[PDB]
């Protein structure tokens, strides 16, 4: 994973890129198909596209180079949100405190409870199968940072 | 991991949580640490707490319930939101377009060169490596999406 100066200098970077997304989405992609140009047969739009010259005079590959960064910055910025608050839970959780998974897994029980307990016309089967669900993700999330901490958990 | 509505369903539950989190939170902890009581063992500033009435009455007990549900619920939703984010780019990716990793990766190396040549004063190496390691984290996010989704990347 990325430390926190890490995902900092991703998000400096990708301001650039949004400054000038259009050009930096055309270089993107000219470089993908002029490097490996078996990529182009996938793009029923671009596979008649021989040169870097054609690649720029090119409308339909200009948007397309804008549609695939976007979604790419949003997906890297809402990962970096959510590492900045798991990251240093992990850390603690491992390092510190020395919780171990199953103890995740006892409080989460203890979760369900309550929340079962406390707002039953909210959690019925599926919601409580669903709340269930985030839980062991969210453990599973922890243990991966736990294996790369080296701690057993 | 979740469908949309059982997304909808844990944030309305959590929805009831934070009108009192305080309350949950002591909940949840006293659930847990009656159920389980080597957990009550690993919190050194809660020696003082050994009966049920003991817990009910610490101030810090139920402070600390606020800490660890508020915590738990930034997690819980910035998980959503990368979730959600993923979503549609590894449906198309792995069922439609059935793009490899090796494509992915052909197109994160792309995404380095363009930075690099356009930007060599601020992206440099450890920008670079930054980059590089937010690209490999997007790819193995997709690469576990295209599984449970059965498509071989
Ligand atoms: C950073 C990685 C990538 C991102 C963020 C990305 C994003 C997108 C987005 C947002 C779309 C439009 C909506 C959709 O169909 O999901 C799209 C379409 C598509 N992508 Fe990707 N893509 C990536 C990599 C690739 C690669 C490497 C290839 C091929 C070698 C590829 C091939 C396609 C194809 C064929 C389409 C449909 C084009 C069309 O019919 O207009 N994608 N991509
Ligand atoms: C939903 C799961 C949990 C969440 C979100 C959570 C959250 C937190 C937070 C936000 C803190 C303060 C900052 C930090 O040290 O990281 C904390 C501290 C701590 N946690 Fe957790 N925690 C969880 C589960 C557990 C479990 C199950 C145990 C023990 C069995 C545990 C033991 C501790 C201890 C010992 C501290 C230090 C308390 C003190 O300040 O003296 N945590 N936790
Ligand atoms: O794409
Ligand atoms: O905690």
């Amino acid at each position: 994973g990325l430390s926190d100066g890490e995902w900092q200098q991703v998000l400096n970077v990708w301001g650039k890129v949004e400054a000038d997304i259009a050009g930096h989405g055309q270089e993107v992609l000219i470089r993908l198909f002029t490097g490996h140009p078996e990529t182009l047969e996938k793009f029923d739009k671009f596979k008649h596209l021989k040169t870097e010259a054609e690649m720029k005079a090119s409308e339909d590959l200009k948007k397309h180079g804008t549609v695939v960064l976007t979604a790419l910055g949003g997906i890297l910025k809402k990962k970096g949100h959510h590492e900045a608050e798991l990251k240093p839970l992990a850390q603690s959780h491992a390092t510190k405190h020395k919780i171990p998974i199953k103890y995740l897994e006892f409080i989460s029980d203890a979760i369900i409870h309550v929340l079962h307990s406390k707002h039953p016309g909210d959690f019925g089967a599926d919601a409580q199968g669903a709340m269930t669900k985030a839980l062991e993700l969210f453990r599973n999330d922890i243990a991966a940072k736990y294996k790369e901490l080296g701690f057993q958990g």
